[PDB]
């Protein structure tokens, strides 16, 4: 059956019970978006933010990647936060991990990827930092491990940018880090403490006039 | 409202993790054991375009790429590693490059604000806009936009032939690529007619597939 | 030891240092002081192309950015970065983009071998490929690797005017930008007439310059 | 008109070369076989070939803004990979220099543009060794982070598989310079890095045969 034809099918059956069973939305939605939530999450098949979230079109703004990885100088999420933060004034900014994420099982393998190998640097970078404790657990336990570790190391990458910082004083922004269970369907918040003292070196380094 | 909107989305997270486990309690955990989506989707971060929503699919259907105004810049690595693992790993049937109406990302690159980190990110749409400058200018202002909307899909095709990983595919299990429009105000996605002469993918396949 | 290279270019620098001492005992303290280059140079990292060298000139006369085959990748920080710096701060006169022959990466493109990280770098060559193979082809080999290299600058000229930083410099105080061709066998520097039509400016300005 | 004085002085010098090295024009374009990649600062006092009385077709030369590597900057990728697994040079020299604008850039807190996100490595070292760095006149933490960035641009360099196969197979040597645009003097950095912290960068990034 071709899928792609099934889905345009589904399209249209979607749009018409939305037009009966919520007349309003999708013409409120054309004058404008206003999501409050911006979704950095993976590009993995199993992890859909509008669905998993249980909200609606024009609620989540969302950029996926693989294995949901912020690299500083990456032009690709870099435009969405400067999008998400300055224009859109998102209230929260999420970073969502995953279990079962082939991208972070196969940093912890050595096999050469072509394209993949430096997309996948960051994840190099926290299996060589944290090496000791991920040769400790089995490859599953790793794979969960690896994926929390990228999901602070992106929160510290997203709070390095200066229009981040800007609306956290400015207007409360909040950033929070998720691991979304792929087989139980749960979002399970990660404890993500960093000292009072780590922003305020953070404010310092990256705040720019 | 009063609301926190991020303690709201975890609480309906579990009253729909609930619902699955109600109505379909083998789904998550089969798709846990691995995924097998049959297309990659390539579509704009605007929070109105929702892939699996707006295609009523579920979880495992579309393995998923969403950035300001869906534009593929050719050596952009986000873009790239999800091609190359959607296309050669996963071995998806259809690769869809999806622009909406009412996309501000399209709109900015038909202004002259100077917009920060977002002006080298739209220098494609703003490739698109010297191009086809006489057709732009020839036009009304929203249709300027529908129209730069449409001729960077069709453009993103182009970027995304260009790679040897499509190419490849296209020829070894006739991989295809769509290019659609979705209407915020609708909720309709409309295809493009984005033929190619013959001619133009063999020079593609001379100039770019590589061993 | 005596055959290490890198040991020998130390002892080399510090000959280097002492000659300038006893000959021009001035000129390296003064360029402490600031840097005032009036040349931007982007060119290939081929050891046989030293900018400074070869213009017969010296430290403090050339701001420098070398990479494979002197490819501008519009989107690209490391070139943008320092169009940027060299263009409003240190207010460069010159913006020279030089080619060169026998540019392995012009030939990389020509050929179809898989080349890893080097694919993604080398893509702007292969878009240049695809869209003049009618005239490479009609070519002997080594008359497409010189071609598709005076079309490599060119297309990095184009590039280059895309960007705001360049256009505003261009109408303000006349910033001048050049395209070279480095013979790698004679030593000689040979400009490219790189005219473009003049509807081709008006429709760059229009689209890029920021207000 | 500097470009017209810079190209009469070109054909001068190459009618020179011609008379006091007269084949080493011609050698070199049979092809080039340079021992060293030099990766250094755009900055105009920093010319490699120069600084080191060397010639053409002796050094491989990337030059960026402070000579910031980038772990997935393909511009730097695809010059070391090239230099390293083609050319097979036998050294690659990370040089940094005093009076780098870049480094002084990445101290203050002034938006530059396009030149924030492309200074995020230094802002990222600047946030990691903040009290020492605030410890230090102006004059003094320029230089010390002008160091820390050669160090951490080893650390990314050897953090690449072509890098770490051609040190494992064939020796390859990296090093850490600091060129004093005053003096004219290069020095070397002692870049010590415990050997346990090589087994990790082995281990977390080389690719399997
Ligand atoms: C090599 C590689 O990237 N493999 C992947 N496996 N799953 C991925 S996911 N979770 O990003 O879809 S990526
Ligand atoms: C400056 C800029 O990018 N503006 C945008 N407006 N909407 C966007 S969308 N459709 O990508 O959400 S981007
Ligand atoms: C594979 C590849 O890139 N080959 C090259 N040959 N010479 C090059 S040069 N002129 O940039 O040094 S690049
Ligand atoms: C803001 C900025 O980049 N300023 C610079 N000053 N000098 C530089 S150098 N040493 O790279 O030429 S960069
Ligand atoms: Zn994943
Ligand atoms: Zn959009
Ligand atoms: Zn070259
Ligand atoms: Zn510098």
């Amino acid at each position: 059956s071709d899928k792609f034809s099934a889905a345009l099918a589904k399209n249209k059956e979607w749009a018409a019970k939305c037009s009966q069973e919520h007349p309003e939305l999708l013409p409120t939605l054309a004058v404008g978006q206003h999501p409050e939530i911006l979704w950095i999450g993976c590009s993995d098949s199993r992890c859909p933010e509008t669905t998993i979230l249980g909200l609606l079109p024009g609620d989540v703004f969302t950029h996926r990647n693989i294995a949901n990885v912020i690299h500083p100088a990456d032009l690709s999420s870099g435009a969405v936060i400067e999008f998400a933060v300055r224009h859109l004034r998102v209230k929260h900014v999420v970073i969502c991990g995953h279990t079962k994420c082939g991208g972070v099982a196969a940093a912890l393998g050595n096999k050469g990827l072509g394209i993949l190998d430096p997309w996948l640097i960051p994840l190099r970078q926290l299996r060589e930092q944290h090496l000791a404790e991920l040769q400790s657990l089995s490859r599953d336990e790793a794979v969960v491990r690896l994926a929390e570790l990228n999901v602070k190391e992106g929160l510290k990458a997203l709070t390095q940018k200066s229009v981040v910082l800007e609306a956290m004083q400015e207007r409360g922004l909040q950033v929070h880090g998720l691991i979304y269970d792929v087989g139980s369907g749960f979002l399970r918040q990660l404890d993500a403490a960093e000292p009072e003292e780590a922003l305020k070196a953070r404010l310092t380094s990256f705040k720019t006039d």
